[PDB]
């Protein structure tokens, strides 16, 4: 441990140095008229990110199964000088998603920007988990990923036009004691914007970008506690910043892609590999 | 290229200790063809107790017979491993026939390859159901006893998919990420709830030629034969390997990938 702390401490000092020469402005994106489909925007992450792109002249579709919740974010919204058109929508049911696609499309338009953000949490260990919950943890953080872009991606495969925007978390890429299941769905969400990039990059789709988030915990009330001893606001900030310079993958904080290559380097020769692989 | 050298240095000069499988209760999951049946032979040779699961009676019970002509006592259980109330039902008539099950290898696993817009929303949850939901239902039912007796394997057949997207096979791909995160997961769990005796493994091979699809996503000249994947997964579980990839090298390759 003495000497791999100074081992740790150098490759850090190193990695925030070469991000810091990379650094030079990264272009900024208008999203100004854009159709924005946010998911899950009737309290936290989602109702923040819809408060970012308002502020960003885009025209705002708001989804959510809390009725009074996506109204208040919409009045809200409208008072930033957006326009806003709000669906009472659960994000885990493939025929109400494909009904209120059809919906969108009559009264708004082609969503051009769409932030699957909607997610459930019920924290136990396994065998104190309940297998309803199990499924609905699925239903609302993966599987509904899987209608809403199959609904929204044609179009913007028509006009080589769009952003996908994946909310995940850090638990896409760690696991965490005591929330399996959300682990899995969480690391399904990764690995479905993995994919979807890989794929539309090998059909030669140029103009449809991808992002995932993934943030720490963040105080929106989604679960008590850290599960180690972060404003909704700031993620927000981060989500438009990352959607806006077309960042694929979007840590909060961003330096938690450090810690992360910190546990899967965690045999001596394994760190020592990832110092001569980086310095070139 | 260098860390593949120095690891075939390593396993032969400070070889990992290897564990006793005989006797054990071990249930395979989709053991009618391919890396299930072949696990069901190297458990079989390694004198295990065997409880095979499949959709496909004819494929798992010529399984059985070829893991009897090895000396190894079989039970076999015609059981949809995508669905939630056979296997609960399965498990019963396991633990009346047979007993408490020690070593779970999830192996039963589903792809249809296409594009996300070809795909059938019917083919994209009956991915979910077998690759991902049907571990969280198995292991629900098996880990009781392995708590109890504090002894267990919890083997998740995942993929490099698990760990890397490919192009085609994006709901594939989404639930074999679901199952690395299952096992990490399940991994920490066992660990902060004190439970010393449990163990667990993740099978991640590259494209093996089991028929399970028609060709490997890249140029992979030497492909992996279905043999060798079975002799990689008994190795990784009997010296308690968490995370085993085929080919072995992988690890330092996907490593490697995370930058820039
Ligand atoms: N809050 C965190 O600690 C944290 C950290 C990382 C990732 N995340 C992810 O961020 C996302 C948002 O979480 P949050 O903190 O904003 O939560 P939140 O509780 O503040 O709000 C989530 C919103 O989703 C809605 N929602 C839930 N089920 C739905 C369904 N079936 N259909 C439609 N809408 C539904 C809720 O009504 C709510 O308005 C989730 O995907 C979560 O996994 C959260
Ligand atoms: N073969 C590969 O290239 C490859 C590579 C890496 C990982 N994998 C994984 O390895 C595992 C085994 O693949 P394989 O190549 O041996 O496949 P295979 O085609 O040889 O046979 C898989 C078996 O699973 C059974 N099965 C499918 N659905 C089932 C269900 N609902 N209930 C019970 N049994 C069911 C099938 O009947 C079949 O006998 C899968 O989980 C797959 O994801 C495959
Ligand atoms: O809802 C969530 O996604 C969520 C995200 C993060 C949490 N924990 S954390 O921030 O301490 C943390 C930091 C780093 C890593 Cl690597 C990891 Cl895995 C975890 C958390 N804890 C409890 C309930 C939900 C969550
Ligand atoms: O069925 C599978 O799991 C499977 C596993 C691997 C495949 N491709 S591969 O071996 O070329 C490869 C090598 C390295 C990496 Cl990193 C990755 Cl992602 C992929 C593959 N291809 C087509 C259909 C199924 C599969």
């Amino acid at each position: 441990i003495l000497d791999l702390l100074l081992l740790l401490l150098t490759i850090i000092y190193s990695y925030l140095e070469a991000l810091v020469k990379v650094f030079f402005p990264r272009k900024r994106k208008s999203v100004a008229g854009e159709i924005v489909l946010i998911t899950g925007a009737g309290h936290g992450i989602g109702r923040w990110t819809a408060y970012e792109f308002a502020k960003q002249k885009s025209r705002l579709v708001l989804w959510d199964i809390n009725k009074h919740g996506v109204e208040e974010t919409a009045a809200e919204c409208r008072k930033l000088g957006a326009t806003v058109h709000t669906f009472v929508v659960d994000c885990g049911n493939r025929e109400d998603i494909y009904n209120s696609v059809k919906q969108v499309k009559k009264e708004v338009g082609d969503v051009t920007i769409l932030v699957n953000n909607a997610g459930t949490v019920y924290p136990a260990d396994l065998l104190s988990t309940k297998d309803e919950e199990i499924t609905k943890t699925f239903e609302i953080n993966i599987l509904g990923h899987f209608w809403i872009t199959k609904a929204l991606l044609p179009s913007m495969i028509k006009r080589n036009h769009g952003h996908i925007v994946t909310v995940a978390s850090v638990c896409g890429h760690e696991g965490i004691p005591y929330l399996i299941p959300y682990c899995s769905s969480k690391f399904a969400a990764v690995g479905f914007h993995r994919a979807l990039t890989l794929e539309l990059q090998a059909l030669g789709i140029t103009g449809i970008k991808t992002s995932c988030l993934c943030p720490v915990f963040v105080n929106t009330g989604f679960t008590k506690n850290p599960s180690t001893r972060l404003e909704t606001d700031t993620v927000a900030r981060s989500l438009i910043d990352g959607i806006l310079t077309n960042k694929k993958m979007i840590f909060v904080p961003s330096y938690y892609n450090i810690y992360l290559i910190l546990d899967k380097f965690l045999a001596l020769a394994a760190i020592n590999h990832l110092q001569n692989i980086q310095f070139e």
